[PDB]
Parts: structure tokens; sequence; C-alpha cells
């Protein structure tokens, strides 16, 4: 997509050539709002506003609204008007950046959900006397002026060597009105973008605040004002009228305010990179201001506590298998009991970033140690015990990554009388320890990236549960197959955990006390082929259904952003409660004591859920 700014300064360059000379009564006007419209159409719902004052005189303001769910929207305004007695000439300086500036925000802030809606406004005819701003205010009511969480203003962004971002004449009342100024003076602090604001010099014009533009109307009511215009405040009478300390001149006017003048005196470099320093920062304002950098932090938060859920039932789904392979083994040549009969090894897992369905792209891969023993009398029930430590680093995306050790402690008792039918049961008990570092990647559509900012944090998890599973079956040859039916159950539980990152998009999460019932019924296949003289193959497959009684995993979390702290329900999305797991593979023996093995378990879901992963571990029966 466009890079920042030049989208905003292919608009400049189509409203100074192709619509030049726009004031009251022109066609230039109206062929300039129609351009106005048609650049930041897109995902708004923009409608041009046609007013009157003072009978006969009359113009129109485009005004593109984005429904906020909040129901209080933040007005941008900026005119894109020249001086009256200036027919038929381009005025750059007076607003056309600032038109362009305005687009670009608007369009980089499409198709994009924000809690609070934005009402991009461009004014017109503000040269004949601030007409288009007080004439959209009083068409606003009792609840737009109450919904009005505030406006920024845009004004001249090119001519003034240093900008400036100055909050209105009302801010010597509230010393709490000037926020919007505030917040973007961090944000162009932090964005290494230099922004200065009104030094206060002249006792004229209160410190630090504006005069003479869009948010005069604006500033009937105490609702933050931001006026953004680039001038020099310390040149000339300071009151910012000899806006550049270069040659060049100043104002709107027809001996000067050229394309090609302004061009050859402060260089078409200089022009552009503070349309795009604008750009960037207003962008980063309005994300930060009207709160979309928090839904979509909140919404990233969301799919990153799904990941580590699905993260977590993954690592103790890796348990129960490998309490299956056990129990694969224990089937077959019982042996007295007693005696040493202790397994130990290390097992690692590959998943395949097929998987997807969370929206992170979750590519996984799994290692760490495990510990197996089990003996008791009479050579048909056995009980014994298991020590894991898992490591699944699962991936997210645009350098997302969760990493956690986990402790597992599970144990397991098999029956069988010899027979055909067996059956078993399990307990399992998890101390994990995640250490999140997610990414918050929100960026327009084709538009460029608005914000990359990384959290991290460090949480603990417990889980618990039960589980049992058992079956009979008939054999042709030497190798045999039926239907196994199990009960799993684990609830888990993460605690909850604050991101370490100061920031707007860091997140403060809540405890997770919810539990998982994976009732199943399928087939399982288990065989010996004792290819050589101490090799015993194992072939082994599985497809089984699941079906939760329960919510399975936690669906909305109560979610508090670190910049503003209210409360958020951000939706996970939906929980396959239908669906069905498969296994295949098979355990090898290189002597009595040491064997490899290599399962590929693949959840199905023919809607949605199609996770996949793969397994190879060795194990050492000692
Ligand atoms: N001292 C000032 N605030 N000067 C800037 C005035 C800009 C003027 N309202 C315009 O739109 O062209
Ligand atoms: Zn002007
Ligand atoms: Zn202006």
């Amino acid at each position: 997509g466009y890079q920042y700014g030049e989208y905003a300064g292919e608009t400049l360059e189509r409203l100074i050539t192709d619509y030049p000379g726009r004031y009251r009564g022109t066609a230039s006007f109206a062929g300039a709002s129609k351009l106005m419209q048609s650049r930041l159409g897109f995902g708004y719902q923009t409608s041009r506003q046609d007013f009157t004052w003072a009978g006969n005189r009359s113009s129109q303001n485009v005004i593109a609204s984005a429904p906020g769910s909040s129901g209080k929207f933040l007005v941008l305004g900026a005119h894109y008007d020249t001086y009256y007695g200036r027919p038929t000439l381009q005025g750059l300086d007076d607003n056309a950046s600032g038109a362009a500036v305005l687009t670009e925000i608007a369009r980089n802030l499409g198709g994009i959900a924000l809690e609070n809606g934005l009402e991009v406004v461009g004014f017109g005819a503000e040269e004949e006397g601030l007409r288009g701003s007080r004439a959209y205010v009083e068409s606003l009511d009792a609840s737009q002026r109450a919904n009005l969480l505030g406006m920024i203003n845009l004004d001249s962004l090119v001519t003034g060597d240093k900008m400036y971002a100055h909050a209105g004449s009302n801010s010597v009342s509230n010393p709490a009105l000037g926020a919007y100024r505030e917040q973007i003076l961090r944000i162009a602090r932090e964005l290494d973008i230099p922004l200065f604001t009104n030094p206060g010099l002249n006792a004229e014009y209160p410190a630090g605040t504006g005069c003479c533009s869009d948010g005069e109307s604006f500033n009937g009511m105490d609702i933050p004002v931001l006026f953004i215009e680039a001038t020099n405040w310390e040149l000339g009478d300071l009151d910012g009228y000899e806006q550049t300390d270069n040659p060049a001149i100043t104002w709107h006017d027809p001996a000067e305010d050229n394309k090609e003048v302004l061009t050859n005196a402060l260089g078409q470099e200089r022009i552009e990179q503070r349309m795009r320093d604008f750009s960037r920062l207003l962008t980063r304002l309005v994300l930060e201001q009207t709160n979309a950098d928090l839904l979509a932090s909140t919404a990233s938060g969301g799919a990153l506590a799904r990941q580590m859920e699905d993260q977590l039932q993954r690592q103790h789904q890796a348990l129960t298998r490998l309490h299956d392979r056990r129990w694969l083994t224990l089937l077959g040549s019982n042996r007295p009991v007693g005696s040493f009969d202790g397994e130990v090894g290390a097992e690692g897992e590959v998943s395949p970033d097929s998987g997807f369905d969370m929206p992170g792209n979750p590519e996984s891969r799994r290692a760490g140690v495990h510990l197996l023993g089990d003996y008791r009398y009479s050579e048909a029930l056995t009980l014994g015990g298991s020590l894991a430590f898992q490591r699944s680093r699962d991936k997210l995306d645009h350098g997302g990554r969760i990493e956690g050790d986990t402790w597992q402690l599970g144990l397991f008792g098999l029956y069988n009388d010899g027979g055909p039918e067996w059956l078993a049961g399990e307990l399992n008990l998890g101390h994990t320890r995640y250490d999140s570092k997610r990414s918050v990647y929100l960026q327009a559509a084709g538009g460029p990236v608005l914000l990359d900012q990384r959290l991290s944090g460090d949480t603990s998890a417990w889980s618990w549960g039960a589980r049992l599973e058992g079956g009979y079956d008939f054999s042709f040859g030497e190798l045999r197959s039926g239907p196994l039916a199990g009960l799993d159950y684990m609830h888990y539980r993460i605690d909850d955990f604050r991101e370490d990152e100061a920031l707007r998009t860091a997140l403060g999460y809540e405890k997770q006390d919810y539990d998982s019932l994976e009732a199943s019924l399928g087939w399982r296949l288990r065989g010996e082929l004792a290819l050589g003289a101490r090799m015993r193959l194992q072939p082994y497959a599985s497809l089984r259904w699941v079906r939760e009684l329960a919510d399975g995993r936690l669906d909305d979390m109560d979610l508090t952003s670190r910049g503003d702290g209210r409360v958020r329900v951000a939706d996970m999305g939906g929980v396959d409660k239908d669906f069905g797991r498969a296994q295949l593979g098979a355990q090898l023996a290189i002597t009595e004591q040491l064997g490899v093995f290599a399962e590929a378990n693949s959840r199905f879901a023919h809607s949605e859920g199609n996770q996949a992963g793969y397994s190879l571990g060795v194990n050492w029966q000692f």
C-alpha cells in the first residue's frame, strides 16, 4: 500500500491543479468539494451539507462520518477554501496541505473499527468569516454537542517552518481542556517528530493556545480543542503572520502561494516531509484518541488469550498422547510384576502453520522431557506416574511469540485381563509459566502501518482434571483395531497478568476459570510388526470425535487497557464444540530399552478448526 503521506501528496496535487481558486459561488468550488468527498469516501458515509448565512450567502461543507460504538465522535475539521479576492488561482499554503492531510487521515482510518467514531469534516468558506465552522456548530443539536469528544483543526500545514499544535483559548479555565494538545505532544515526542507549541510570549494570546481558525465556534463548549498549524511564533509580531523565517515573501494572495513558487522557495522535499509528518502524527493521535488503538489492542489481546488457552490444551493433549503411547507399549508383553520398569525420554513435536483458525497464524513446536514408571500385582491392573516437562513455543504473527516451560504430573492406571477388553483412568496437574510477547499490528486497507507495538507479560497458569478410556476389539492377522471410548476433563485456570510495557496498547487480563469436558467416541488400532532381531514396531492410529458438554474454552474476557482502564468486552470467537481428532504413527524399539516414535495428531472439523500437528520422540525405558 501507499506509504505515509504519499496519498496526501497525490490529493494535494489534485486539489491544487485540477481545482485551483476554490471560493464561494464557484464551479471550481463544486468540483473541489466533489473531489474532497471522493478522496475520503472509502469506508465513510460522506454527505455534503449545504448551509446559508445572511440570506443569499451560502456554501457547503463535506462531512464524512464513521459509526462509533460509544456514540461520541471526534471531529477533524479542515477547510478547503481560499481568500475571496483570489479567483482561479491555486491556494496551497492556506489550506491545501490541510485538506490533503485531512483526507490522508480519513483514508488511514478507513475500514478500522473505532470505539469512538470519527467525523472527518472538510469545511468551506472559512475565509469568509468562519462561516463553515459556525454553521456546522449551529447544525449540531444538544445530543451532538454532548457527544462531541473533541475537535482537531487543520490549517496552513506547509509554510510554517516549525509546526505547532496548540489547544483552544478556553484552556485557561479548565487545565484539562488541552488533553489533545498533551496527547499530540506526547506522540510527537515518542515518534521523533518535532512539534513545538505556542510559547505564549505575546500577552495578546493565551499561553499554549491558538486563535482565528475553525475551532473558534467549537470553543463555545468545554470540550477539547486542538488547532494544528505551521507558523513561526518567534518571528515578527509574535502572532505567526510571518510563518516562515525563509526569504519566501506570505499568506493567501494572488502574487504568491503557488505550487511552483513554493517548490522553488521552500523545496519540494520540505513540503512532502512536513505533509508526511502531519499525516503520521495525526493518524497516531486519532488512533490513540478515538480508542481505535485500544479496540485493536483488546482484539489482539483476545486473540492472544484464546491462543494461550489453545496452547495449554495442546500441551495437555500432548501429555495424554504420551500416556496413550505408554498404554500402547503396556498393552503387549505384560511381563512379571515388580522388577525394574521405569521409563524416561525426550519428546519433540512440530506443528505445521496450516492450523490457522486463530488470527495469529499459530505455527508451533513442542519439546521436553518426561518420566514414567508403573507396577502392580495380578498383571491386570497397573497404576503408575509420570513427570513431564514441555516448552511449546507457539508463535504468533508479526513477530508474536508465546512460550512457556511446563511441569506435568499424572497418575494413570491401566486395566486389562489379557482379553480384548481394556479400560483405564488418568489424572494430571500442570504448573506452566507463559512469557507472552504479542503484537498489535493495526493498518488500514492498503494504508501504511498505523501502529506496531509489541507487549510483554508473564503469567502462571495451573491446570488439573481427569481422564479415562477403554474398549475392545478383534484382529485379522497380526494387527488389531476397534472402537475406543474416552472422557477428557481439564479445569484450566489462567491467572490474571498485566503487560509490563507502558503503552496505550498494553492490556490488563483477568483470571480464567473455565473447564473443558471432551467426551469422545472413536476407533483405534494396535499391532506388532517385529521385523528384525530386536525391533518390534507398534502400528497405531485413531479416529475419534469430541463433543464438549461445556464452554471448552473461554469466549469473552473482560479486559481493560492500560491507557484508559475502561471495561472492554473482547470476543475470541466461537468455540468448536463439534469435531474430531485423528492419530497416526507407530512405536519402534531399538532394544528392550530404547524406542523411538513418530505420531501425527490432526484435529479436523468441516466448518472451522483444522489444527494439525506432528511429533517425534525417543524413550529410554530404564
Ligand atoms: N495568527 C493566526 N492564527 N494566523 C492564522 C490565520 C489563518 C486563517 N484563519 C486562514 O485560514 O487562512
Ligand atoms: Zn486564509
Ligand atoms: Zn486557513
